[PDB]
């Protein structure tokens, strides 16, 4: 049959199958293990390499999601199911897929690997906004996706013991990353040129490859979108991972080898029917079981290892959306719902703030009320929800990612930053959400230039802007095209002229200052605040 | 009697009094200055509360200013208009307690509207003698009847020791009250109308005028007021009973001395001793902060002046309150090291941190830091322009803005009727560095009208827009509101509310409507500095 799609990686052959895109074909190799399957005894365990196979596997099919939590909030609703699994649910899931140009590309081509968000419970790297069929047709890109071990599987840890050290699901990233470095190259990639993007705790933990050594020297440069691994959600402490992991035991019925054992013998859906019962405050975007300060993979917090990093020959894309925050509304703060205009009093906008802070002392929590409110209009129900909106935001995605993005150009890094600001026509959350959280991911993998899908031909065109961006930045470290001159280029973000872009349909608009004033509050005072406590 | 001028001679409650036929620009005015309103508070009388005037036999010639309460002199630019036209212009003295009356030539028929100047100067300083605060052109171009009174500053009229007898406090105070008791006994004698009287002042004397509205024996002589760059409330206007007696016992340490001994050995010291050791008082190194200043004494002031704007009914009230442009600019060059008349002022961040502390010098370390990241601009975090201006705004708002929208917010929603106002036209005859814009007490020289005098250099424009300001306030005492009836062509000058929070803006062109004033930045003095400054 094909050769084109046959490929002999370290391990054995590879049957391929060509994909059709809009422009022309792809080969796709879709399920590759690239670990041994983490169950039974391997549960919570450091991945191991897969051992090598016989005949000609099969690589044509997405294999089973990682075992996860899913949404139920509104089922049916495409807004909530289009990150929901596609695949069935298995704790045998360390698989990735590899798309690339038809025919095998003649050149070594630079490697895209994407890591999927999800808050590190949740997310595949199988759903149809992570289809890399475009990004390899029509930049010609090699592209890679992998699935890592979320929830308890991935991240339950008792710090110390052997039997459940922590952030195994950010090694089941690495030992893919590891994999392309030795079998990429078969496909007509550069082992050489290997650049991660990952969206909101994707690129959370493209950070902390950055922030890992054993992990740097498996790729070059970083894109992060809506995350960072510094912030109030992407990281615990040694302490607070125990216990969680012990109150998550004791809930199921369960010496650190003694209670993993026990948690050994459960089906996964026990642990999942309890994993949202350990947070120890009402919370919204706070995740359980989430990667952890070991001292190993991470050596030091998030925040110190990025104040005291060289990152001289690093270059990374950062960015946000128009409103990070509107879509965790939803998840439990009183007042708010996709199907109304979710317009809400102002003691319901205090009381949403001690659940978008959950950190936060009382006077904290009336230090953030007073910063957001509109002294002129401080009861106009549409401000108060917009500024609700932007607390659980600046907190949690555009406050960290502007402290990352000025430490690292402070030290060396090359850095490009971003906003964007254009929400699909075919959005089906209310339009009081704006562009919520994740919603620029289909247009990066180039999804508006499938016809079939409905979006308009400027939003087409936007698309291709966007794949030129990311894939220039992987060619070359710079997103600007070397190709078109034109008038507004790109320019790196420093910290002095702290300058930005944003990606909607209008032409490049440089602009200064990522929410500089509203940052410097979370960024410098309220740290001293949480401390007079 | 016999060869005088008739329309000069008038009889009060003590006597008879000889007044002098002025010059104006547009006509004359009768002047009846250096009238006797109290016995004078000297001798074994200091620190005492005044006593009314003894009445005199013969004819008192009140033709010439009287003296000006014995205060600090300022000399840190001799010779310069920017600081001599603050200056004591009469003999320093105890002996001060006169008050000045101006009225049209000849007096008016009908009883007139009466407007009480009280006069600013960080409670330490002032005179209603200075040229800035002369009546003569309210009194001419509008036919106002206005009053101006000496009250005593610094220690001699603001030194307390708390519950004693002999040092009670708020003396200066009861020396404004006891005018406003003259005015009320004896106005009508030159045609002003008692039953018609608006209180105003600026920067201490508008305090002065807010602690009148919160203690109800004064709340009986006046019916309206206006308060420039001034408040009652605040951080500088009062202080509490217990650091007033420290200030007090400390400054009698300073000058060689059961609080009958203290006072009476305070009594014995030369008026200047006093003076010369009045400023080694102060709890920290600080600007638009005075060592003796009213007290919160349980008797003049019940309560703190927050406590009673909170909890008081103002449904029987009309108010002016405003602003300038730069109230904190004026106070940099006195003590904030960095800053100069002379040159730009541009300075480090290093030295506005260092200014802050002094702007704010009862700030902790975290609450100083939440004054310096709140006025950073985080796109030129060492711009020396930035950071010049605003450490003038830290001062300026911290003492004067957010206090003055602190109280119109205040007053508004407990009923009263409220005109606010920002001053934003630099005079051309200002004689302070470009870089201070329209300094502090620079909107009082265009209320009296001295624009109207030719020759004091000032523009067309600037005569045209004192006529405007001298008609905006006569109306407002007149009929509590600043608006002309006789002119709907000009826009409108609608209240402060607390829906709406409109003002308008004094300058060389038609009244502008704003809304909210600094109403983000004074959210921050207002409501969240206070709760942090309990940790
Ligand atoms: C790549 C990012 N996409 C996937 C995640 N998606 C939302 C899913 C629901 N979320 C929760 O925090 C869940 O909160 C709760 C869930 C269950 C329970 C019981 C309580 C809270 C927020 C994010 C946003 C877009
Ligand atoms: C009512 C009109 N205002 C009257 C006062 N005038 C300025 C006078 C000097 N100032 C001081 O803070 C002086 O403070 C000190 C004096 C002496 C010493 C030794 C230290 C500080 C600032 C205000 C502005 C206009």
């Amino acid at each position: 049959e094909d050769p084109q799609l046959l490929v002999r990686v370290r391990g054995g052959q590879l049957r391929g199958i060509r994909l059709k895109a809009p422009g022309g074909p792809v080969s796709a190799f879709l399920g590759i293990p690239f670990a041994e399957p983490p169950v039974g005894s391997r549960r919570f365990m450091p991945p191991e390499p897969k051992r090598p196979w016989s005949g000609v596997l099969d690589a044509t099919t997405f294999q089973n999601v990682c075992y996860q939590y899913v949404d139920t909030l509104y089922p049916g609703f495409e807004g909530t199911e289009m990150w929901n699994p596609n695949r069935e649910l298995s704790e045998d899931c360390l698989y990735l897929n590899v798309w690339t140009p038809y025919p095998r590309p003649a050149s070594p081509t630079p490697v895209l690997i994407w890591i999927y968000g999800g808050g590190f419970y949740s997310g595949a790297a199988s759903l149809d906004v992570y289809d890399g069929r475009f990004l390899a047709q029509v930049e010609g890109a090699v592209l890679v996706s992998m699935n890592y071990r979320v929830g308890t599987f991935g991240f339950l840890a008792l710090p110390g013991s052997r039997e459940a050290p922590g952030n195994v699901g950010l090694l089941d990233q690495r030992l893919a990353l590891q994999w392309v470095q030795e079998n990429i190259a078969a496909f007509g990639g550069d082992p050489m040129s290997v650049t991660l993007f990952g969206e909101s705790a994707g690129a959370a933990s493209v950070g902390m490859h950055i922030l890992s050594l054993p992990s740097r020297s498996l790729f070059h440069r970083a894109v992060l979108q809506s995350g960072t691994p510094n912030g109030p959600w992407a990281t615990v402490s040694a302490g607070e991972a125990r216990r969680r992991a012990t109150l998550l035991a004791r809930l199921v019925g369960c010496n650190d080898t003694e209670l993993i054992a026990c948690l050994r013998t459960r089906p996964a859906q026990d642990l999942v029917d309890h994993e949202w019962h350990v947070l120890p405050q009402e919370s919204i975007f706070r995740f359980s079981f989430v990667p952890v300060v070991d001292g190993d993979f991470l050596s030091d917090t998030p925040e110190a290892l990025i104040n005291t990093g060289d990152f001289q020959d690093l270059q990374v894309l950062v960015g946000v959306v128009k409103d990070e925050g509107s879509y965790f509304l939803v998840y439990g703060v009183p007042g708010f719902s996709k199907d109304n205009e979710s317009l809400i009093s102002r003691a319901q906008f205090l009381a949403g703030v001690r659940i978008g802070v959950p950190q936060a002392s009382d006077l904290a929590a009336e230090a953030v009320v007073l910063h957001y409110t509109d002294w002129l209009h401080p009861e106009d129900p549409t401000h108060l929800r917009d500024a609700m909106s932007a607390v659980v935001g600046d907190h949690n995605v555009v406050c960290p990612v502007a402290q990352l993005a000025g430490r690292l150009a402070a030290q060396g890094a090359r850095v490009y930053a971003y906003i964007f600001e254009h929400r699909a026509s075919t959005l089906t959350w209310p339009l009081w959400m704006g562009v919520p959280h994740g919603y620029e991911i289909e247009f990066i993998f180039g999804l508006p230039l499938d016809p079939s899908l409905n979006y308009t031909t400027e939003e087409r065109i936007f698309a291709q802007r966007l794949m030129k961006y990311w894939t220039n930045f992987a060619r070359t470290g710079d997103p600007n095209d070397p190709r078109d001159s034109k008038s507004p280029q790109w320019p790196p973000y420093t910290t002095a002229a702290q300058q930005y872009v944003s990606l909607n349909l209008k032409p490049l608009e440089v602009r200064r200052g990522l929410r500089a004033q509203t940052c410097a509050f979370w960024n410098r005072f309220l740290p001293k605040l949480l401390s007079a406590t």
